[PDB]
């Protein structure tokens, strides 16, 4: 087969050809023994990887046999301290983490998760850390379509006034003047280097006039207004002779928002990426981010701006980007040993995506810049417990010696998805305390966790009513304590999980306060378009302050995080037994056939009930497990499930476009097969994970196409 042969390794030719004649010119970092760290750093870490991955099994087999007879919550809790799940609180601690960007270490603002494979998104969520409110107010349902403000093929003058007077009370609500609004505002000057604004009878000043941050044009009559509030800066785009402004009291023609401070670009989750071919793009794409160079447009420069006191100084233009890589199960073929065993896709992400990310803090080579203080910035998901995260610390050590950069330079984000993570959670952030820059709430992940791990012990309530169960309530709150008491204030960022419903914007703005409110200094959103407004939570809310009065509490009790949601016994009616099977089947086959059928990992598939939801691979492992715990105690028989997807599959057809229908051959699309395996054979896939039954069903698809 066509893989170049290094040392124990074979490396498809793909990706040895991408990594030398790409991402190797420019990091002073020579061929031969870049490719000799590659072999030495998958020898000697592959086992301990492996290692760890047996001890979840063990655990998960042991957690399993005491539920086959064991309802008691003290001797469950003694007995998980038995079996090396349950570990020792360390003592109290600061973390250590240096050389970190103010994005992440003190602003606090909304976070983008974008498709790296996807080079259109990931360009437009890099470019998303500015952002039209108006167009944002504009599209989406925040300004209801009620009262001859339905959007229309024509610009609306009277949906178009109501976005101009909702930011007008943002900008009463974030930025103040000393007597009046914004709304009666008539003109912009700054005078003495102070903003000062036009009143129809007076002329008001800014009450706290150190939120006034510069401005573009002449200071007597400028073409912009530039404002900071709680870190995030706010524009007011000044132009009578735009089409909007002409009709403005004050010609202001936008409202621009620091939206997405920071980006994730994604290789897990939200991407499908089976083999050599697939990773290459995604590289490639990462490669171009970090260039600056990437293309379809192009990226945004800096802002350039002039000083209340005179000067010109300058604002990132682009979102601080970070990458999250793949957790530790999975192998990739990209690279095989000699004896034809894949290697971890982990290790490779490491190694090739940290590679690649030397290009950030660089400029030609390429032309724009990244990180500042010098960092690399991986997520990484899936883990569970300190141990694991001290593999990953010592993976970033090894990967950083090839590479010949000083320790430390590859940061850390931990994700907070897996139980026995929560659980262990203060030992975590220990494990990583010289690198962590971020840990963060991820629910969807976190229940296929929580499903699994006490599938033994009974039915499990419906998915609808897992969001508000006493573990996950517990879990949220745990998880900004042990970070806050940890010194992330300041310091890193603490965060909170995503908003799925993308054209449910009004619903968002109205309750997405909750996550800042909760103390959390960065939320994950889907799009540019809700980056922005999520951003308005942040001015309205002081996460600095609220961080600051929650300090030293304790919210939430080891007895709380092992509360098991099981349902109070037998307590449903056949109606809504069938709606929640058939709705898991609905969300299962709606992400799945594109996943298989096109190798799309994240698309908006319209649910049981048409609401649009943005669905990654996480939101696959609630629902068939979900299903498969129903399976495994009787709610449901195997005719049900099998009744359903075929009653659920052709309204799937018919919410989908060059589109291969699963309906009526059920037993000859492969995406219809695969689905009812991550069912049948859930109960058995390792911690609940989908990636095995996805994966191979994925590469059973691209061979069918010969
Ligand atoms: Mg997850």
């Amino acid at each position: 087969t066509d893989r170049v042969s290094v040392g124990n390794l074979r490396i498809a030719r793909v990706l040895y050809d991408f990594v030398n004649n790409e991402a190797l010119p420019g990091t002073d970092i020579d061929p031969d023994s870049f490719w000799a760290g590659v072999d030495k750093v998958v020898a000697d870490l592959t086992p301990q990887n492996q290692a760890l991955l047996n001890a979840r099994d063990e655990l998960q087999a042991q957690i399993d046999k005491w539920h086959r007879r064991r309802i008691d919550m003290d001797a469950y809790r003694q007995f998980l301290t038995e079996i090396g799940y349950l570990l020792p609180e360390p003592d109290d601690f600061t973390i250590t983490t240096s050389g970190v960007d103010a994005e992440i270490t003190t602003t606090a603002g909304p976070q983008l998760v974008v498709p790296v494979l996807n080079a259109r998104f990931a360009l437009n969520a890099a470019n998303a850390r500015w952002g039209s409110l108006y167009d944002a107010l504009y599209g989406t349902d925040v300004i209801p379509e009620t009262d001859g403000a339905e959007k229309g093929p024509t610009y609306n003058k009277v949906r178009g006034d109501k976005v101009i007077a909702y930011a007008r009370k943002f900008l009463d609500d974030s930025v103040p003047l000393s007597s009046g609004s914004f709304g009666d505002a008539t003109g912009f000057t700054v005078q003495d280097g102070q903003l000062v604004v036009a009143l129809p009878d007076k002329s008001t000043g800014l009450a706290n006039p150190g939120q006034f941050a510069g401005y573009t044009g002449a200071a007597e009559s400028p073409t912009s207004v530039l404002l900071i509030n709680h870190g995030l800066h706010i524009e007011i785009l000044i132009d009578p002779e735009s089409q909007v402004g002409t009709t403005d009291r004050a010609g202001v023609k936008d409202v621009i928002l620091e939206s997405a401070i920071t980006t994730i670009m994604d290789f897990e989750d939200s991407v499908a990426a089976v083999d050599a071919a697939d990773k290459v793009l995604g590289y490639r794409n990462w490669l171009g981010l970090n260039k600056g160079d990437l293309a379809a447009r192009v990226l945004n420069r800096d802002r350039n701006y002039t000083a209340p006191g005179g000067g010109q100084f300058t604002l990132p233009g682009r979102s601080l980007m970070f990458v999250r890589n793949v957790g530790h199960l999975m192998t990739n073929d990209a690279i095989v040993d000699t004896d034809g065993s894949e290697v971890f896709e982990g290790i490779m992400d490491a190694l090739f995506t940290g590679l690649i990310a030397i290009h950030g803090l660089k400029a030609s080579n390429g032309p724009l810049i990244n990180s500042r203080t010098g960092s690399i910035y991986i997520v990484k998901p899936k883990m569970h417990g300190p141990a694991e995260v001290a593999f990953t610390c010592e993976l970033f050590s090894r990967v950083e010696d090839v590479l010949g950069l000083p320790q430390n330079t590859m940061k850390i984000g931990i994700m907070d998805e897996e139980r026995r993570t929560t659980v262990n959670l203060k030992a975590c952030i220990k494990a990583a305390a010289d690198r962590v820059v971020f840990i963060n709430t991820a629910f969807l992940d976190r229940t296929g966790d929580e499903i699994h791990t006490s599938m033994e012990a009974g039915p499990m309530v419906r998915k609808g009513t897992m969001k508000s169960q006493p573990w996950i309530l517990a879990y949220e709150d745990h998880n900004v304590d042990a970070g806050l008491a940890a010194g992330f204030s300041g310091r890193a960022q603490v965060g909170k999980g995503m908003w799925t419903m993308t054209e449910l914007m009004a619903d968002m703005v109205e309750t997405k306060i909750a996550q800042p409110r909760a103390g959390a200094s960065t939320a994950w959103v889907p799009s540019p378009t809700a980056a922005t407004l999520h951003a308005l939570h942040y001015h309205q809310v002081d996460v600095a302050a609220v961080q600051q009065g929650l300090a030293g509490k304790r919210r939430a009790t080891i007895e709380q995080l092992l509360t098991i949601p099981l349902a109070k016994e037998l307590a449903w009616a056949p109606d809504e037994i069938r709606e929640e099977v058939d709705n898991n089947c609905q969300s299962i086959l709606g992400y799945v056939v594109r996943w298989v059928d096109q190798g799309v990992g994240a698309s908006k598939v319209p649910d049981i009930h048409d609401v649009a939801l943005m669905e990654d691979r996480a939101t696959l492992r609630i629902s068939s497990q979900l299903l498969a715990n129903w399976l495994r105690h009787g709610v449901i028989t195997s005719a049900d499930v099998r009744a359903s997807l075929e009653r659920m599959a052709p309204l799937v057809d018919r919410q989908n476009v060059a589109y291969r229908p699963m309906a009526p051959n059920f037993d000859d699309s492969i995406a219809f097969l695969a689905a009812q395996e991550l069912i049948l054979s859930g109960a058995q896939q390792p911690n609940g994970y989908t990636e095995p039954i996805l994966h191979r069903r994925r590469r059973e698809f691209k061979a069918r196409a010969a």
